[PDB]
């Protein structure tokens, strides 16, 4: 291992994003891309640049899980191939688009979470908040550890980018 995934991890900032579907995280995965409303692009904007790393941890509505989570690789930038998103709306709801590189693509069960609280909301169980909700740094940090490690992926090359 958890060491280099620690190393990552320090001094994050952490953001609970939710899907209202499977098919757009799946999509996410696949490209490694994510986009969303403009309220929550500018917060994401402001984030990549404050801090080493910031880390999207996904859940999709209704699933009782988180899918896994991404670090931010950019900010978002317009113009690219276009992503058919499953829209709840139009394309151009949507702001940019970021490039994103998983750290843990594996799920982990809302109920194995139940012990941690984020103070940036009430300090109500993590699973609990609006998309775009900011994660506190230890809940964050201790929330992604919970996840199954995923040994499909070499954190080598994301250190080098930071």
């Amino acid at each position: 291992g958890t060491s280099k995934l620690k190393y990552v991890l320090q001094d994050a900032r952490f953001f609970l994003i939710k899907s209202n579907n499977h098919e757009n995280v799946s999509l996410a995965k696949a490209k490694g891309v994510w986009s969303t409303l403009p309220v929550n692009e500018k917060k994401l904007n402001l984030a990549f640049r404050s801090a080493r790393s910031v880390i999207l941890i996904f859940s999709v509505r209704e699933s009782g899980k988180f899918q896994g989570f991404a670090r931010l690789s950019s900010e978002s930038h317009h113009g690219g191939s276009p992503i058919h998103w499953v829209l709840p709306m139009s394309a151009k709801m949507l702001g940019g688009v970021f490039k994103i590189d998983w750290i843990c693509r594996r799920e982990l069960p809302f109920t194995k979470s139940a012990h941690l609280t984020n103070p940036w909301n009430e300090h109500k169980p993590v699973k609990i908040g609006r998309d775009g909700q900011e994660i506190e740094l230890e809940c964050g940090t201790q929330l992604c550890l919970l996840f199954p490690p995923d040994e499909s992926i070499d954190l080598y090359q994301v250190i080098h980018k930071m």
